[PDB]
């Protein structure tokens, strides 16, 4: 089931922040969180939507593989790393929104909506623009719903090819050492209140997998490093990582 | 194929450790190879635990291993490497270089299929004489550092004569290091059954814009030098400004 561990609230209070961390122990089929209410509060997915968007693009062939080059559309944008050609690995790594907006236009409203329903992804509502509904549209997902979706991706149980799922999990790679592997996606939702930061993903250990999903209030960008810092504080306190 | 370039300054990283060996690098974008010692780059040695890469591929392609989560039970024999004395899947069997698990793979693959597959791969000298479950440790198979590069390049591009899926799974199992600067997929080795005892590190470094393949081996008279397999490779990578 689900266990509230309110002592984790200290890690947010430490950094004068408010948010939720949700953890799922796959071996034990048990979840933990500092706040059940906020763990089930649905927010815009923002850049964490790159995970389902990648899967759908790959399954439909919009993206042939992780080497396909997606040319810069020639608009100079604020984040310099966006103003260059990308493939799926680097578009994930640098969270290149324009590449993913083009995927969404090519997928189209009908197929996007059908696939999100097949994924059971959040509230499955794509109202808004086809190329920005995960930024300022009707889609909403909670931290606990992020976990449920990621669990299916980990086990290749989403209704897309196994190959699509393997490629997206490769593209999610964030950190690997001799103690753990993290596959994850950050997000920062700014277009609609409340502005929040996301980090969702999982930690692979030798003999278990810990899924995680956190979001936190993010009134300015100065706090963005707290997404990973606070999550790792919780993982460390729980002896999940050294 | 462009002629290989010999960077003798890399020998300083061997001599500063009183060591002898070869590092081979391949810049994929430029299709250009570099080494400190062209002769040794082309000298063939037992692959030892680096054979886990083709062994994994063949076992997956033939269904000996269903996927990277299938559990191979400990046979209960206590061996000297403690991490071997437990159940394993493909990921942890690669990470801890669990020989007994891979010996069972090879026996199940069998002599005929393993010979066919290694010829299809053009793996080293494609000679599997000896015991079916130890020929890469004390039998007839030999591979050079440049031959490791050639094989690894095919794996990177999913060009080996096995399923794309088997190649993707093995590249996942080869994951060693990843940070915001680079990804390393690689396999270490330490050949101890027949002289010369040598250490191996073969794999590649994934950058944003390029891939650098590498294969190194070096004389290993004692286990005290084992850390130089990674350390010498990384300081060559750093010298060439490939990694920070
Ligand atoms: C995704 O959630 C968000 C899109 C919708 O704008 C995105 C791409 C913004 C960045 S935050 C901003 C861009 N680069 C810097 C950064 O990411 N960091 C970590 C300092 C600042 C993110 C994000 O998740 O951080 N995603
Ligand atoms: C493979 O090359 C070798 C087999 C044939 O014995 C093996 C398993 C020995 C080890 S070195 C030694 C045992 N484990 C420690 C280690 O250095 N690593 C990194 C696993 C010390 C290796 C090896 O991969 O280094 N392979
Ligand atoms: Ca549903
Ligand atoms: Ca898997
Ligand atoms: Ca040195
Ligand atoms: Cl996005
Ligand atoms: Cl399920
Ligand atoms: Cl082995
Ligand atoms: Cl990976």
């Amino acid at each position: 089931e689900w266990q509230e561990n309110k002592s984790w609230n200290a890690h947010f209070t430490e950094h004068k922040s408010q948010g939720v961390v949700v953890l799922w122990n796959e071996n034990k089929q048990q979840g933990f969180t500092n706040n059940l209410k906020r763990a089930n509060q649905a927010f815009l997915p923002a850049s964490t939507f790159k995970i389902p968007n990648s899967l759908i693009a790959l399954d439909l062939g919009v993206v042939k593989d992780e080497h396909q080059v997606f040319k810069w559309d020639g608009q100079t944008r604020d984040i310099a790393t966006w103003n260059r050609d990308h493939n799926l690995i680097t578009a994930m790594k640098y969270s290149v929104v324009p590449v993913y907006q083009e995927f969404a236009r090519q997928i189209g409203e009908a197929r996007m909506s059908k696939m999100l329903h097949a994924f059971d992804y959040g509230n499955e509502d794509i109202s808004g623009n086809v190329d920005s509904f995960w930024l300022d549209g009707g889609i909403r997902i909670s931290a606990t719903e992020q976990i449920s979706f990621l669990r299916k991706l980990y086990h290749n149980k989403l209704h897309v090819s196994e190959r699509s799922q393997r490629i997206v999990k490769q593209a999610m790679l964030t950190e690997a050492n001799g103690d753990y592997i993290i596959r994850a996606k950050t997000g920062y939702s700014t277009r609609i209140e409340p502005k929040i930061g996301w980090w969702v993903g999982w930690v692979e250990l030798d003999d278990n997998v810990w899924f995680f999903a956190m979001n936190m209030d993010m009134p300015t960008s100065d706090g963005l490093g707290l997404r990973q810092a606070i999550t790792k504080e919780v993982l460390k306190q729980e002896k999940i990582i050294p």
